[PDB]
């Protein structure tokens, strides 16, 4: 009996993960999507580059959640952009109303699953799976942390002269402004980030990172980024079905870490089969830790207007 | 010095083949289309999985051919669907209008590549580029035979219940009605598919391949296939990259083979560093030449409506 | 929880097993031999290549049975070497002795396991390990097709001039004199591989690969082949943790097919998460039936020499 | 065309980096040893397994010197072995020996190549293989750092209870007393390592990992390492092949780093198709500081033992 993993909506992030875990034979794959016909052709067209790529996996596409169930893992990516003339508000309702309808159809199919939500506002969408699937908070994850690391790594790798598999680095928080930057905890083989690189320097790799997902909006002209946030989303899934205890930024629930209670923030976290199997708490110097309190008040104030709905 | 592909047109087939490449580290891979932004923000964006899936390669993207110079392999993905109104030459006049514009641009700059095309129509796309280019032959070639085989190998793993792994096949010709099916040229482990599969299935499998391609079209609404074509494609790059000599059906140019002269059609071929390192010549039987003299009448129709242009 | 797999006798073949198992993060791994401090130190040594390697699973060496318990899969490695200069029945009661010992003390805390022998005389040790265990005969097998037919489609591979990712081959019996070659079974990329090679010379590589074993064992001068029959061993521990459904020749236990009943003998199988799920049956000529019943005679005498002990 | 790799010494080290060199598909392989058969006998094993894991590349056992002409690396494992019983400057003498005749045979042939040694006493022996080659200093180095390191990160990775993939270790001198631990220099996912694990516990895995080779000498009770030593030897033949541009510690020709001139001393650089092309200079404290001017005394005295040869 393989692994099985869920992926729901089937668009570029979706499909793309999809691609990711099925190069690595990670499990069966199930895209299910409301959409008739699309989740079906791009599943059947991945499984058709199997012979040619040597994995044996069940890739297939459906629009019935039944065929979901028993599910390791699953992995949500449906949402809604905003677009203009949207509230905060508006945007946060219609985003839960979508959350509520995926989690309360799939979660009692695969009540041992671990859920990884990759959609926006990623911490408040977060809590709200964690709310409607009851499932223990350990095993109802968001991905945001692990895209803006990566990309900051690529940045570094670049600027450095250096290979990419040498690079490390933790950050804290959500995306863009929300961002909580540690370049302090970053390293080179074992070496400070900052003897690499100069502190001017630095601080423009770390905007880049803050503006990254909008870099290449602006580049793409419609859509978004798709092929770094699916490989940060399957290396997740991987951690959960390797039981791999992977060191990550990940959307996770706090008990008192860093001060925090009752929200989804992105932290430090070893991940592994059991979902959040610990999670850390950094030595964060008062200017990281205004950073913080900064981007926790934000989050919260998106986690109030998602109650008050 | 790492090896270098360009692909030329950044649509779903030229960034699926990217990231295929990408993720075997094959060599650094230069993306080109004539839409600003888009190529650069689809390798950006794949570049930045890079820390997460751990291959060190240069995914850049670009409008300007300059780019592309001393590439290793040239892949062609440009070209135009066809819609309502136009004629068969109409076809034929816009895809070589766009096949010439390319590789007048490209093949100078790198006379050493070996060029892939995956346009259409493929085969005398294939023979166009060989004649803009100037190039041996032997090192211009189409992939079409590779997807088809590749979905039949699918169909098949899926009939008998085996590892995918373990299916091989060879085919001729080009897609859909031009495809010529050799059913009796595939095993599972050296075993005659015909011993897993009755022939009245078997012949539903040959129809089902011969229709590959539109079946993924009219489950996506919008669009045509991409994951396996880009598989395909990218098989047949890191069979020159690595001159892996694989056996495989390609469109190749043909000078007695089959009995065919100054034609580029799908024929088994060992592929390598030079391209088209030999032609096989299968002991087809008198209902399998028919098939083939029949698809090589309709790719010669072609071929004379590409040269009266 | 992670897969769990015993490989017993830690010596070339059963340490260079657990390094192939280990890099493709198959599973947890345990080395259990009778020597101490030697499984330890290999186990160990592996481990610590983990980082570079990249991958996450425990790699425990041992002397106690007691680790081995809930495996998913039990390698037995352990047998006397080199075809001493003993009698051929000298041979049988040292290996028996040690499979007896092997078996009846891994198999009753892995109640759920496939065996998979690798001793020798490997049909015989493979029937004393269906019987010692008592497991349903499906779920005991041998690895000996799967590295003849490795050095088969090697010598092809290289005589014909292409990739060995396009060859296959098929054949049955034991190794040596044993061996029933099937030439009429191999293929390159779907095509007989006699349209590649002409007859003499195929007959040549049918010698080399009965006598493939010893070849290397007069090379090396002292001890035997360990990369390939590790290899041949790996891929059919991962064909069944990993569901694959892979077609081989494995040595299986007859109840009437190719007119054998009540032995072990190297059959084509499917072979996934069930241990042997088919036994399937070729349609052999008349030439090819003589070469099995002449195998098969010698077989049974081996298998007569164990009965009487 | 390929890439060629050369390794001298048919050994366990040597064989085993041709495993995975040759699994990896880095280029083709010459394996040389003086003892006719054991290499060819061994390569021919390697190849045998090739169509099992799916490699193209060419793998050659070989007593002549001729057949390893104009390799991109080459590798050297050729030394007395165990710390044999003799004294220091015995096993000095007889490896100095071995590697003059290995270098001044091979280094004219391959005029371009990258040496990489991993012989006993490792510094001097680079050294050494530096001056009868006569190649830049750039192109000869030593592997050391990068085993010492990878049991250092496997000991951190099973204490703190992460993924070995997220763990980094800089260290810089040779083996064994003559390590020099820089625990400073050591992360997980970017986070100092003094945050997982507790001083006392600390200084015990750095002492397992001077005694680390010792360790796995004493549970063999016959021979040495050569898992994780052959994958350290072959990560740094991938970076120069690749290009990586990998962080590691090696050993290099020091002019002043470290205060160290005319000396070979592990330190850590960027290493790519150039060999070492960069030194980089890490700001070591008073306590560190202490450590390394220790061991270049000692790594000093090994050297002018030599030079007095
Ligand atoms: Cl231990
Ligand atoms: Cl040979």
């Amino acid at each position: 009996m393989r692994k099985k993993i869920s992926i729901i909506g089937a668009g570029f992030v979706g499909s793309t993960t999809a691609h990711w875990l099925a190069a690595k034979e990670l499990g069966d794959i199930v895209l299910l999507d409301i959409v008739e016909g699309v989740p079906q052709g791009k599943a059947l067209d991945l499984y058709e580059a199997s012979p040619i790529e040597g994995f044996d996996v069940r890739v297939t596409g459906t629009n019935n959640y039944a065929d979901t169930a028993n599910s390791d893992v699953i992995v949500v990516t449906s949402g809604a952009p905003r677009k203009p003339g949207m509230s905060r508000e508006d945007l946060i309702k219609v985003n839960a109303d979508i959350t509520r309808a995926c989690i309360s159809q799939a979660a009692p199919l695969s009540p041992n699953a671990v859920i990884i939500m990759v959609n926006n506002p990623l911490d408040a969408m977060t809590y709200l799976a964690a709310e409607v699937s009851g499932f223990p908070k350990e095993r109802v994850i968001g991905q945001a942390g692990v895209l803006d690391a990566a990309r900051y790594r690529t940045f570094i790798a670049m600027e450095a002269g250096v290979s990419v598999e040498d690079v490390q680095a933790m950050l804290m928080g959500g995306h863009g402004d929300e961002m909580v930057p540690l370049p302090r905890f970053s390293t080179i083989s074992g070496i400070p980030v900052s003897e690499f690189i100069a502190p001017d320097r630095l601080a423009q790799i770390v905007e880049r990172t803050r503006k990254g997902g909008g870099e290449i909006v602006n580049l793409l002209k419609t859509g978004s980024a798709y092929y770094a946030p699916a490989a940060a989303t399957a290396q997740m899934v991987e951690a959960v079905l390797k039981d791999k205890k992977r060191v990550m930024p990940v959307a996770a629930y706090l008990t008192g870490q860093y001060g925090l209670n009752d929200i989804y923030f992105g932290v430090p976290v070893i991940l592994g089969a059991g979902g959040v199997e610990k999670i850390l708490e950094l030595p964060l110097n008062e200017e990281e830790m205004a950073l913080l309190n900064a981007s926790a008040k934000a989050v919260r104030a998106t986690l109030d207007t998602l109650k008050s709905l």
